[PDB]
């Protein structure tokens, strides 16, 4: 049973691949709590005048930026140029969406790195090749960053040298570059001077800190969730994220998915989860901080205090409309039981019963206990 | 290979769990006839004042009434409260669904116990864990009707009392209680006093104790079905359910389902049953009797002769809009090929052949031999 | 991990059943490339006069009709009948879609055999039973196909004397008949007397030479392909095709296939063909010829070089709507790239970089090398 899971502990990556200009870091997908998820975690992350060479996956792909601004382009196939085609530019809190084995280049220009944490959905109806994540790089020698996990070059590489010669209709020498003959993030030395602005639908919404969040409490924080409903490109992936910021003790009620997976990245400080599952047994009772992950399964209840201030964190989740279930607050299950049934489920009486039910008047934000 | 089932047996559940005020019984999910289907049945019976606590799952599931009168409520995140949310009635014969997730709880308050058999669809889309069945409740201290498969609380007791005084704002005594310390069927000892009467979308459909059969023959018996067409919450599910009474010795033509799988549930008396495969041999030929089930694959090919006046079944089908392919009868495969084609293939006379597409003008069910 | 696919063969058939009206060829559904394609590849062939016995499976299907000519015809089951359901003639170069879990049987006439090669979709969503290939006959005693993989009779075979008897309302002497009592494919001596002219829907489409190509190069050959948008009933089926004639020494260029696999079955002639993985390892490099079958996975990479006046194939493509990325072209992937940006990912200078955007100005398909 691959969503059995004993116990979930923060995971970090356990593989770092250094290149020219910039690095990769991978999680590995064959540990229990991605497997029972179904996602490949990875955190690209881009210096000055990177490029991160055009490459796809086979599966729904969700890019969210941590920091820094750049440039990215698909490479549609029925889809027209200008030269060539559209180049969108992209800022800290942006999420991308990859529609399934799109190609896209992403490129840096500033001295802040770009950090750019994203996740493959490998169980997807569209991935229709095995649960193991693979990247397909379009040029240059360096094996692909989940080949780690299977056990290089690009897919031009593997050609014969006359095939390339015959295809693209050029000579020996000019087809021996293409053939093959530094990894994904090369360094634009003088830096890409290309100018700074389905194939017209939006790949590209922002959630992080510049927005208008869907829950707003001065005194516990925010959170902005992006839906299909707010950015049509997502029911394409059948993916979708969320982005918090809990200000120092103030918590998220416990709740429930009912219809996904989440994978929650911590961006910055720390916090305090707790999660339970079907048999009462509480899974995980610790801190997740900065660089880390929990993954939370489908039916399962989490509930979060923040250490810090303030904590902030991306989730993603494996549902273009993902539907919560709170446990507590405004809107809560239990808020929509009658009185009298909570009285017998829970064994308690008349007035206790109209505690439950009115005592937290916030909506999934609550604030510090004020102690 | 699940399906590849050389003998079906009529199974029995393999597990009792006796409540307060009444008992919960569960097929074994793990026999191959359940393997290939793809749910996992369950009889839950509730006695008088018997409150079914609030519990959700994650999958899609159907509930079909067997007898009793009570009320059910299920609490939809994203809704209107009236106080509370919408409580519906029930009678026996209704097919109430129930959307992934969505929590839901039972009551019953007359003498005539409940006895309400139903299926959790663990092979749906919907279903991001794994394949084992799982009751996630919202209180109480109990062991969940299938951990028993796996190898308790509910899931709010798995949170440290810290968190659920903080989460509903409560003092540590009521939190206590709310965190556990009768098991899932609980007895109210006064009685609910509350109200005999998507967030709009009607749950509840009467296929039983109807009188708008969708075939009905006085002299065989009658069969009515319930598609999403007439109930539409039905295409959230992806599953569907048929109610059929035949007489003694009427029968019901050999047949398929191209697009599902059958999971035949006997309410009333005895029926002798042939159910064949793809390689023409018989995997069972035996009697179907009162609180018993047989499994009939995709395109494998059922027929029955009833043994009782009636012989009452409910049959849940994996499809929101199941298609059936009579080879007997009125509007069978036969009769819509050519008279000539029916005479190569089977090795019959032109006059012979006239005689397989036109002796029997019945539609699916067959009045009894006459003898 | 069953696409993990190391290398690759052009396969052959290794079951064959030698029936009175023709012959039955069945690729072992076992075979990692064909695990992986999660599809069945069968060649039926029908000599003159002779009759394919109605059956159907778990799963949808698509015939393409090598050569030959004949009529069809599909018992769905709530269609009107003209006596019979409708019937439709097809040529050579027909598509033919049936949906899963409907039956149909097939005549030939003219002394010309039809060769008829299909896929069924194993891998399904409409495919509730398990990964295995299986034909439900609906008559004659014989063994179904892929027995001999999962390792007879019709489904009507299997049934009691009296079942069959009360079932169809005859006596014992037809009914004995009926119960099985000349392989599935049987010659009609005389020949039928059947004419030769969703229940509407159009099942049939020719993706033969005859019709009016995607492309056509006078020089290099020409591709046509049927998607749902030119073909509304593949939308049902979930798969497409595409038939190719390639001049000799002519090719078409290094692509992959973005939301697809692809079966591609050899019709007449020789290729040399060269498949490279995500790794960049050239999977496969030899030639698939007449009658031979090359298994290309998902976002693989394909290139092949015609060897002969013409190659011509057939395509099986797992989706509707398939979406081809090329890698070399008037219209491809590197075209839309920046020419600054294919100058650092292949290391070129900005005059190299647009040899390489326009020196081949064809699309999909380039000439001779002109040697």
């Amino acid at each position: 049973n691959e969503c059995q899971i004993q116990k979930l502990n923060a995971l970090k990556p356990d593989n770092r691949i250094e290149s020219e200009g910039g690095l990769i870091e991978t999680w590995n997908p064959n540990n229990k709590p991605f497997q029972c998820a179904g996602v490949a975690l990875s955190r690209c992350t881009l210096n000055r005048n990177a490029l991160r060479r055009p490459s796809y996956t086979n599966g729904p792909q969700e890019i969210y930026i941590q920091q820094g601004k750049g440039i990215f382009g698909m490479i549609y196939p029925g889809c027209p140029s200008t030269r060539h085609q559209k180049i969108y530019n992209f800022r800290e809190g942006d999420l991308i969406a990859v529609p399934t084995g799109v190609a896209w280049w992403m490129y840096n220009n500033e001295d802040t790195p770009v950090v750019a944490v994203s996740i493959i959905d490998t169980n997807s109806l569209e991935n229709q090749l095995d649960q193991m994540p693979r990247r397909f790089y379009l040029a240059g020698n360096q094996e692909q960053e989940f080949l780690k996990y299977q056990q290089g070059g690009s897919i031009l590489s593997g050609f014969t040298l006359e095939f390339l010669e015959h295809a693209f209709s050029v000579d020996k020498q000019i087809a021996k570059n293409l053939q093959g003959e530094k990894g994904a993030i090369v360094t634009v030395k003088g830096g890409l001077s290309v100018i700074k602005p389905i194939c017209t639908m939006r790949l590209r919404h922002n959630i992080g800190q510049t927005s208008s969040p869907d829950i707003y409490n001065p005194q516990a924080g925010s959170v902005t969730t992006a839906t299909s409903l707010d950015f049509p490109a997502l029911s394409w992936l059948r993916l979708s994220a969320e982005f918090g910021s809990l200000r120092k003790n103030a918590m998220f009620v416990p709740h429930y998915n009912l219809n996904a997976n989440s994978i929650i990245y911590a961006l910055n400080g720390r916090a305090l989860i707790q999660v339970v599952n079907c048999n009462g047994e509480r899974v995980f009772d610790g801190e997740l901080q900065e660089g880390r992950v929990l993954i939370v399964p489908q039916n399962f209840v989490v509930a979060a205090r923040s250490q810090s201030d303030n904590f902030e964190y991306v989730s993603f989740k494996t549902n273009d409309t993902p539907m919560i279930g709170t446990l507590a607050g405004a809107n809560s299950l239990l808020n929509a039981l009658p009185e009298e049934v909570i009285q017998h489920t829970f064994n308690l009486k008349s007035q206790q019963a109209r505690q439950i039910k009115n005592n937290n008047p916030f909506k999934f934000l609550v604030p510090p206990q004020e102690s």
